């Protein structure tokens, strides 16, 4: 039953608008396969359409903003994108239609409409690109009947191994198409939809601007060659569209000019289905998939008070929509650094400048081909899969759809290689690689990243003891298919535990340290002095100077993240002599937790170094690092330590300010320096920890259960409304929230993590 309900994931995860880089494009979960993009930009002059094409995402303030009302993977659903430069407002909207034997048919409606400020006479250049890679696949534009181009609807037909036949489908569409009275017309019409059939090795199809303006230039190249010139050039519009020429090729150019509003539909027909889906199909599947989604929502994401209202429910849809929404399939090759040089073990004092001499080789080379299934922090600035910040993503996501989820931890889990590492950023294929300045593609196989993926494991295993519908929970609805999974995933987890032993292990032996443990203690690899990147948060004040005898407490505490886990999953499976060891390592970790990071001067958990003197020092720096043990969940209900912690949490004077929990106290003596990226703002992935182990203490007898209750009530409204309000003004999720002012800063669509917002107003962990 486990291969079955394996299959008919794979069918109904298989197209998706997979391309979460592109404002809108389609991609199935198939490394060299077909693929479309959408460009559009308005033309007023000789050579403005150049800087006013949309293709990849960006956010400036030529961009209002952008992003899923809806969405589900499964079903699909609609993106509004509002273009202040362009003067337009697009709507684009995605269903799939599942039948036959290769992943089933799926449509897209593509709707402009021109903004109060636009020229109401604006004329609009739309382009859907079409490309295909493959050795034996073949794509052809089925040619008009009329000299120039089409009055009616452009086919391609198609075949591959993996989606065998199939036909993609332009429509007409509605608007007016601009007519030029111009000579140039006897040759090229007088205006009319086009397509240029072209073909270019495989590996750069998905170079599409570049591709595009290749085809414009020699289209003005032969005005010039054929006297259009200056004393009477054509309008601008009809000098930048493309002179017919369809046919068979791996890239196919669908181009339209358009004045006024405009909209126009996409239906790819999988032959081995039933009928040609139609755009009447297309109508009636967008109506069905809207009234599912806001059925789900209402069920999994049911928002308590006092977050009820209308206003908070449109909010959530919006957060979640576009953290769903963001899932991309990515493929290709990966720069990885396998020197493994010994400056890496970083075992000396000053290993720092030892380690960037051995980077400074540059010993990298390409490898894989890998792929990944994954959501992203920012589809504008990070759309690739980072490994701590997929741990928070997917646990919303698990809540809409845990088999979604799993499907996704498996991805992740299938990269890792035969060491246990996978790299903490995951870019694949030259596209992705567009995107990254050379010298920060490079992975390194001794950095790790928190194993935050465990954290949606915990909720799996406990929902598992206690048609798409059925799909989305068929791996918690049939115990058999949840263990199964479990089963072939828990060697990878030992795998990945394992190699944070070997790798990130710390030195107690080596120095004058007492401890309950010799084995329990860790340290980060890859720091600089200013730097920790590894541990996610990139520039909190760490020892200085960085030491070989360094200890961190956030590193400890994840390492009992994953113990904890083991044992739940190990019982599952009975490894009997597994969950023996990793008792006895939960133990260890739990008083060395105590034993090495543990300050009573300060009353909070700290890293440690190494003196002067070769005496083990703790260095306090109070703010999240402090609560590690806290928010993982490592401290009894009862600890005396966890009361003192709670002091510290609902300090204003430290980490408590109206919008959150600081990343580093107002006392701290970093507060507010350097980059001030992880040294006073307040983060959402961090504040979503805290507000789940506060709420699990008050919903608990002990002595500790109503001061939780208050500050969980307190941080649930304030990291709410912080992120709502923001919202509200700006139409963004942020990186981060500033303190003092409440204002959202850094990078904007972090959807993200931003978006557990969702999980924290439906409330009942
Ligand atoms: O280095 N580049 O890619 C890069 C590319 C371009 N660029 C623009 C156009 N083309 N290239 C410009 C600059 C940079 N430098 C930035 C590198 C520092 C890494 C950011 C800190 N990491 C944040 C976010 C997460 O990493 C992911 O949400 C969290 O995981 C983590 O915890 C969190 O602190
Ligand atoms: C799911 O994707 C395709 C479709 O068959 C296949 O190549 C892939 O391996 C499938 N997953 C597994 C592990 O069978």
């Amino acid at each position: 039953l486990h291969s079955e309900i394996g299959r008919l994931n794979n069918q109904s995860l298989l197209w998706g608008p997979y391309r979460p880089n592109i404002y809108f494009g389609t991609r199935p979960r198939i490394g060299k396969s077909l693929m479309t993009g959408l460009m559009w930009g308005k033309i007023e002059s000789y050579t403005d359409f150049q800087h006013t094409v949309r293709y990849t995402c960006e956010q400036n303030e030529g961009m209002k903003g952008y992003g899923w009302d809806e969405y589900d993977p499964r079903r699909g659903g609609i993106q509004s994108i509002h273009d202040i430069q362009n003067g337009l407002d697009i709507t684009t909207s995605f269903v799939k239609i599942p039948g036959g034997a290769h992943g089933g048919s799926w449509a897209a409606r593509i709707k402009g409409t021109l903004n109060d400020d636009a020229p109401k006479d604006q004329k609009t250049i739309v382009v859907f690109y079409v490309s295909q890679e493959g050795e034996n696949s073949e794509l052809e534009a089925v040619p008009s009947e009329n000299e120039f181009g089409y009055e009616g609807d452009v086919i391609l037909k198609g075949r591959s191994e993996a989606l065998g036949n199939y036909k993609l489908v332009v429509t007409k569409g509605k608007g007016v198409i601009p007519q030029s009275d111009h000579d140039l017309s006897r040759l090229r019409g007088p205006g009319q939809t086009v397509v240029q059939s072209l073909t270019y090795p495989d590996e750069v199809l998905w170079q599409a601007k570049p591709i595009l303006f290749q085809q414009l230039k020699a289209g003005i190249d032969w005005l010039v060659e054929n006297k259009y010139d200056v004393a009477d050039p054509p309008p601008p519009w009809q000098v930048y569209l493309l002179a017919n020429k369809p046919g068979s090729g791996n890239v196919h150019i669908v181009q339209k000019v358009f004045e006024g509003d405009f909209e126009f539909d996409i239906l790819f027909s999988s032959e081995s289905a039933g009928k040609e889906v139609t755009s009447k199909d297309l109508e009636r599947e967008v109506k069905q998939a809207t009234e599912v989604f806001g059925e789900r929502f209402a069920r999994v994401f049911d928002l308590k008070a006092p977050f009820q209202g209308d206003n908070y429910k449109k909010f959530g849809k919006s957060m979640f929509s576009n953290l769903i929404g963001g899932i991309g399939y990515f493929y290709g090759h990966s720069l990885v650094d396998r020197s493994y040089a010994p400056e890496y073990d970083e075992e000396n004092e000053g290993f720092w400048e030892d380690a960037a001499e051995a980077r400074a080789r540059h010993q990298e080379a390409l490898e894989g081909p890998y792929e990944l299934f994954t959501s992203i922090p920012s589809r504008p600035f990070f759309p690739r899969g980072f490994l701590w910040d997929e741990g928070f993503h997917l646990l919303p996501i698990a809540d809409w759809d845990i088999d979604l989820a799993l499907e996704i931890i498996k991805s992740w889990y299938n990269l890792m290689d035969e060491d246990g590492w996978i790299a903490r950023e995951q870019i694949l294929g030259a596209e992705a690689r567009s995107k990254v300045p050379k010298e920060f593609q490079t992975q390194y196989p001794h950095y790790a990243n928190p194993p935050t993926l465990f954290l949606v494991l915990d909720n799996f295993v406990e929902r598992l003891r206690k048609l798409d519908e059925t799909l989305s929970t068929a791996s918690v609805d049939n115990p058999e298919v949840g263990l199964e999974y479990l089963r072939r995933l828990y060697p990878l987890l030992r795998r990945q535990f394992d190699w944070f032993r070997k790798t990130q292990a710390g030195d107690i032996k080596s120095y004058d340290r007492e401890a309950y443990s010799t084995k329990e203690a860790y340290r980060w690899r890859g720091r600089t002095v200013s730097h920790c990147l590894t541990s996610g948060l990139d520039d909190y004040p760490r020892p200085q100077p960085p030491h070989p005898g360094e200890l961190h407490v956030d590193l400890m505490s994840w390492v009992g993240v994953m113990v904890k886990s083991l044992i739940s999953i190990g019982s599952l499976l009975g490894a009997t002599e597994d969950v023996e060891f990793y008792t006895k390592v939960l133990d260890a970790i739990e008083h060395n937790l105590d034993d090495l990071h543990w300050s009573e001067k300060e009353g909070c958990y700290c890293d440690a170094t190494i003196d002067e003197f070769e005496e083990h020092k703790l260095v306090c720096h109070k703010g999240y690092i402090s609560l590690f043990p806290f928010l993982t969940g490592l401290l009894k209900p009862d600890s005396p330590k966890l009361g003192k912690l709670l002091a510290l949490i609902g300090d204003e004077s430290e980490l408590w300010s109206p919008y959150g929990l600081r990343s580093l106290s107002k006392k701290d003596e970093f507060y507010g320096t350097a980059e001030n990226y992880w040294r006073s703002p307040v983060w959402i992935n961090i504040n979503y920890l805290a507000i789940v182990q506060l709420y699990n203490i008050a919903t608990q007898d002990g002595p500790y259960k109503e001061t939780a209750r208050d500050l969980y009530t307190r941080l649930r409204k304030n990291i709410v409304e912080t992120v709502y309000r923001n919202w509200e003004e700006t139409g963004f999720a942020w990186e981060q929230y500033n303190p003092e002012t409440g204002k959202g800063q850094r990078t904007q669509h972090f959807t993200g993590w931003t978006s557990l917002v969702v999980k924290i107003m439906s409330g009942h962990h």
